[PDB]
């Protein structure tokens, strides 16, 4: 008495098989059956039912007939390499999300010409169509026959395994055999639109102290359709890796012997300059006086700061004649320097000043990655001293300055946070009152709605926060606008007020940007390593066809550059449409072709990253087309 999904019933006499029940239906449900769900427990298709339950046939329309396409996939991997490579030992082969991967210990490393020689032999085995045999093993036999195949892990995973299981699911592929929960295909023909994907690495038990294994990836779907799909999203996905873009680009990279410190190269510094020198105008147009202070203070500055709990395991030290230092990890105690230099009246304020800081902060090593999570950095800092009757003005202006900026590098979504006061803060309440309301109030006069965080704030004073989405959705903190009224009272700022009364005046630490290796972490991902023009790192390329044309090139070259155009020249012995594939897939906006055309009428033709051919042109009029773009 077996119960299907449509309510009915079918009657069995004699303990009858899933795949039985299906071809009872017909030959067409048969060749469709992967699986079967007794009572919501999938079994596989040569199980047999003694009692009477609900059955459900799964195929490969399920996403449970997906998996179990996957987890055979698994097998079928360790199917080839015992055949490519029959010393090697079979560790575990799961499913995830959307594939499968196998552990191997191989003594020598696996190499992508093994991933061909393995998915060439998968591909070969499945196009065999041979049925997958489940045999139901005791125990004991099961460890028979892993030990005579040499399967050390097989056998220590099966002494993992309770008393309680006194048999195990042996499935036989031709000469090869794994052992698993299931189920698996009935047979591999259901096994054809697979392929595997990247070879990592992995340790025994997922312990780093173990040895090490092959992971072997891989994917499956019902069809080369859907496979397809799936591959087109892991290139347009590691087509946003700054890591990967950067290599790919040559503007960075890093190594062991400074850990989270950027080398940049040519492209990527011309990556940076952009941006630098862009907020150094704005440092300009917002009344900000640049600076440039010491990165290696006293000891005895960094205790007096306030910071010193928070900072004391996170700074590099350094001696000198008996003396303590640490490297920087923050502008603010330099700039406070500066401002004493002066005497200040109420008057004066607010003095402003910026600097791009290298900074540096020893954040543990395993933490870091690329140009996101560094231990050296560089921010757009600024600091404002102010009386705190002006910090809503100040803070209106920094906000519109702020939005600006995000409007000019294309983030057109954002969100607003205030960080109020938190528990373990500092100073009256009543300050925190002005200051929380300054932070309302200038927000309220730029139309703005913010979220409020409460006891997010830090304990010298309450911030708003600049958060921006990206091109792919996800979300980003970029600008801080923080309010300080307490390390100007613990470094001696001070000015005089409306009655010779000396006083302290707060401090704005703010960014617009942030960490500029972070932003350009960002920048490279948001724009997927195509740049717009103004910012690309190589923004023309003039190339030459023949030997004739190179001094014209050259003579090209120089003007734009001159221009103020981030030019390079193509002067190599080498193919021109090898070059022509060479820098569109550096993803270079514009790309001159000279040849003997070219520089008779003194013309230059011009051929776009996207492709569109814009013809044979004057040198003047490529130079306007550039001006109105805003490169
Ligand atoms: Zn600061």
């Amino acid at each position: 008495n077996i119960t299907l999904p449509d309510g009915s019933r079918r009657e069995f006499e004699n303990p009858v098989s899933v795949m039985e029940v299906a071809q009872s239906i017909g030959a067409g449900l048969a060749k469709a059956t992967i699986a079967g769900a007794v009572d919501g427990v999938l079994v596989d298709a040569s199980d047999v039912i003694d009692h009477d339950a609900s059955l459900r046939i799964i195929t490969a329309k399920d996403e449970e007939g997906v998996e179990i396409i996957r987890h055979s996939c698994a097998h079928l991997v360790g199917h080839a390499v015992k055949q490519l490579y029959p010393d090697v030992k079979m560790v575990i082969g799961p499913v995830i999300a959307e594939g499968f991967y196998y552990d191997i210990y191989s003594e020598r490393p696996f190499t992508p010409d093994d991933m061909a020689a393995i998915e060439k032999r998968m591909g070969e085995l499945i196009a065999q169509d041979y049925d997958v045999i489940k045999k139901m093993t005791p125990r004991a036999e099961v460890i028979e026959i892993f030990k005579a195949r040499g399967e050390d892990y097989k056998l220590r995973l099966i002494e993992d395994m309770s008393e309680d299981i006194q048999a195990m699911g042996m499935y036989y592929h031709q000469e090869y055999v794994d052992m698993c929960r299931g189920p698996h295909v009935p047979n591999t023909r259901f096994l054809k639109a697979f392929k595997l994907t990247r070879i990592s690495g992995a340790y025994w038990r997922g312990d780093a102290q173990n040895e090490q294994l092959q992971r072997i990836y891989g994917t499956a779907w019902a069809d080369k359709k859907q496979l397809e799909a799936y591959i087109k999203r892991i290139e347009e996905a590691e087509m946003r890796d700054h890591r990967r873009i950067g290599k790919q680009q040559d503007l960075f990279h890093l190594q062991e012997e400074a850990p989270g410190l950027v080398f940049w190269h040519p492209k990527g510094w011309a990556l940076w300059q952009v941006v630098e020198q862009y907020m150094r105008k704005v440092y300009r147009n917002s009344g900000y006086g640049e600076v440039r202070c010491p990165q290696i203070l006293d000891v005895s500055l960094w205790k007096k700061s306030g910071h010193w709990d928070n900072y004391q395991d996170n700074m590099f030290f350094t001696e000198s004649e008996k003396r303590t230092y640490a490297v920087k990890p923050m502008n603010c105690p330099g700039h406070i320097q500066v401002f004493n230099q002066g005497l200040h009246s109420y008057r004066d304020l607010p003095i402003r000043y910026g600097e791009f800081g290298s900074c540096h902060r020893n954040e543990p090593s395993g933490a870091l990655h690329g140009i996101l999570r560094v231990r050296g950095f560089t921010q757009d800092d600024g600091h404002v001293f102010c009386t705190e009757n002006q910090i809503e003005s100040e803070v209106t202006a920094f906000h519109q300055q702020a939005l600006a900026v995000y409007q000019h590098f294309g983030f057109d979504e954002i969100q607003i946070k205030i960080a109020l006061r938190p528990e373990s803060r500092l100073g009256d309440d009543a300050t925190w009152d002005k200051a929380e309301g300054a932070l309302r109030s200038a927000l309220t006069a730029c139309g703005v709605e913010w979220q409020e965080l409460p006891g997010e704030g830090a304990f010298y004073g309450p911030k708003i926060e600049y958060h921006l989405k990206d091109a792919i959705g996800r979300t980003w903190q970029l600008g801080t606008m923080q309010v300080d009224f307490m390390m100007p009272g613990r470094l001696g700022a001070e000015y005089v007020d409306e009655n010779s009364q000396k006083k302290h005046p707060v401090m704005l630490h703010r960014a617009i940007v942030g960490s500029m290796e972070r932003f350009l972490g960002i920048l490279i991902e948001h724009h997927a390593g195509q740049f717009p023009a103004w910012l690309a790192p190589t923004q023309v390329v003039v190339a030459n066809i023949t030997d004739a044309q190179a001094d014209y090139v050259s003579g090209v070259t120089k003007t734009l550059a001159e221009q103020g155009f981030r030019v390079s020249s193509d002067l190599r012995n080498e193919k021109i449409g090898y070059k022509i594939r060479e820098h569109t897939l550096q993803r270079v906006p514009y790309l001159l072709v000279i040849g003997d055309r070219e520089k008779e009428n003194g013309a230059v033709a011009v051929r776009t990253r996207s492709g569109e051919d814009l013809g044979s042109m004057s040198l003047q009029a490529f130079i306007e087309r550039l001006h109105a773009e805003g490169a």
